């Protein structure tokens, strides 16, 4: 049985749970997006932790999409995570047989085809709060494989109207679907501490992404107000409609007509009509970068150049230390969901016996941080002529040079 | 058959499916880009998303041809790529058989024309979120080989109604037309976690491109209308016809006249039409410039120079790990891409047998990073004294030296 101990029928895994729901995949995003005010948002965000999670999922899709500095932030910090190597390590002072099957499912994980694309639309759990991608399956002879990683939009789940912490499929009925066991993985990365509504990340980046928004906007209006001064003709009593219509036509061209006549008796007067500077407006976009920055990578050097020195090394040594951590955290919780997700079905149905869950296989990314090789050589050898014995797996472990073999 | 396991028939492979779509051939692009709004840009956008890519496509085009900035900062990237050198490496612990397979292969690829051009083409996925080459065979005596490959224009293709992230043909039918196996080869980068239509890069810079355009323009305007000031002629009551139009062409001739007379009957006024500054639209344009290339490389002082020191150091560091990550991605997608659509259809039609899909070699792109000589070499010493077996084949791998034949 799955490491939550439901009970598991293999004769579910024949088709997917969703393969029954065409609904859903006909559907097309609404873009709550457009048109969004302060009042809106916040409505959004109430709806969604009561369970209506799909405006809440298309509203961060379409805030994703549509700013370049949030988006290009949330690329490198998943980036990151996708550039890092892992293996399958057998549980503590493992016996022969835990090795094999430590080993089998390394080899099974090495040629798994998709596997970065795995990664990447688990990744977008950190941002929306929580990822859940659809697993097809498939008999070749007597071994269980994964044909397939299908991974579906936030916006096809809810909230179990009993359990705010459960997650179920949207089947047009109040209570959803409990999902499928062995036929999912989900990635719940725990930012705060919460329920898995108010978990995403992107719930604290909404603010800023509509500060941001309606700052440019705004300063997009006022650049196409400023240049020709808006300006009022005056008639006298008495003027025809056809006289009039020559007078808009006549005020309508002074601005990009040089010169222009008109009666001694008709007035025209200019005002000015922006008379404004842009300084609010990116002063705000760029609080709202900082903010953004900040909150996603733990720092802003990383996105924009700092203009001063002094203490940039100490700067420096500050943004290596938050990245290294974040980057581990969000590794270790990526691990932890994959085996729990996608390794122990894998050892169940491929492999005979019954293991405890204690003693499965868990993967493990490489976070090991480069040393610097000179201090070391230099270091070791007044060490070691003192007497000290220092360990040769210590050594290569540190260095990254593999063990002799 | 195909890795997709669809069944391959010869017969169609002697023909181009595009060959019976004559139609699609004289087609020329509408250049949706010209007088663009920001609400005709959201309607392209969402009937985009519907499966209307034709207007998406071209107006990515002319978006890709109409900026400078975003046509330096995309070429960058790909001519990146496309200094790295390949090579083809048969399955993992692979045999002699397969050993040879993938060296024929190898051998194949090196001299196959054309090779670069298909690695330009197929990297405009980047951008469009898909590329489409359509494939040429032909039989020299008893071998299957890629006579040419042909990019086609993203504005053929469109979306199946009942999959969105599927791609067909355009031929005048509302389904269109499956795409043929063993025909094409079909780059999809995934930047974000969606569908085909949502996946493109350019999605992301539609609205700084848009705000640029907007800003350069209007500053243009204000361009031309500097220097002469607008001025206003006033006549009295009882001017007849051609005074009139002889004090206009008085007016109209004032901005570049030094000098002029007129009845003190009459009045002329000067307004100082544009009274105005460039700021604004510096401002903007410099925002659009930083937030295309974060979105695109990651940074932005590979764009413009740095005015500042002291973090220099932490900022080309992190510039430097930003695009060697971003590069391994792409290079690492592009390969991938390349094994699954080229490298199969001419392993089973070139060689004997029916190899298993999992064993089939994949391209490999050599993402080996310099590493400092004298480090190395002046670390070396003090190791192998204190007693530590340090592999040759490991640093022969990361200087670059090739091993003794």
């Amino acid at each position: 049985v799955d490491v939550y101990g439901n009970p598991i029928r293999t004769q579910q895994l024949r088709e997917p749970q969703t393969s029954r729901l065409a609904g859903l995949a006909k559907e097309f995003a609404q873009h709550p997006a457009k048109g969004l005010t302060p009042a809106k948002l916040a409505r959004i965000l109430v709806e969604a932790e009561q369970g209506n999670l799909q405006a809440q999922a298309e509203l961060f899709m379409d805030m994703e999409e549509r700013d370049a500095h949030l988006f290009a932030e949330m690329s490198k910090r998943k980036r990151a995570i996708l550039g890092l190597d892992w293996a399958v390590e057998p549980p503590r002072n493992a016996s022969a047989a835990e090795k094999a099957d430590a080993d089998y499912l390394h080899e099974l994980l090495l040629d798994l085809e998709g596997l970065e694309d795995l990664l990447l639309d688990a990744l977008d759990g950190i941002g929306h709060g929580y990822s859940c991608i659809e697993l097809e399956w498939a008999l070749q002879g007597r071994e269980w494989m994964p044909l397939a990683f299908h991974h579906r939009p936030q916006s096809w789940f809810q909230l179990n109207p009993e359990d705010q912490n459960e997650l179920r499929l949207r089947d047009n009925s109040p209570a959803g679907e409990a999902l499928q066991p062995f036929g999912w993985i989900i990635h719940r990365p725990r930012a705060r501490s919460g329920y898995v509504a108010r978990s995403g990340l992107f719930r604290v980046l909404a603010w800023p992404y509509l500060f941001r928004h309606y700052a440019t906007s705004d300063l997009a209006e006022m650049l196409e107000i400023y240049g020709l001064p808006i300006r009022l003709g005056k008639y006298p009593p008495g003027t025809a409609d056809e006289e009039k219509a020559t007078l808009l036509r006549a005020v309508t061209g002074l601005g990009h007509a040089a010169a222009g006549i008109i009666p001694e008796t008709m007035a025209i007067d200019f005002q000015q009509a922006a008379q404004g500077s842009s300084d609010p407006f990116l002063a705000m976009m760029r609080q709202s970068e900082d903010a953004i920055s900040k909150a996603v990578l733990g720092g802003t050097l990383t996105s924009t150049t700092s203009q001063s020195g002094g203490g940039a090394f100490a700067l420096g040594q500050v943004h290596n230390e938050v990245r290294h951590d974040l980057l581990a955290s969000d590794a270790r919780q990526l691990a932890a969901t994959l085996s729990r997700d996608l390794l122990w079905p894998l050892l169940v149905l491929n492999r005979p016996g019954s293991p405890d869950v204690r003693r499965a296989p868990r993967l493990v990314f490489d976070l090991r941080e480069q040393a610097d090789i000179t201090s070391m050589a230099q270091s070791i050898p007044a060490l070691v002529n003192v007497g000290l014995e220092i360990p040769s797996a210590w050594v290569y472990d540190k260095l990254g040079i593999p063990q002799p073999a």
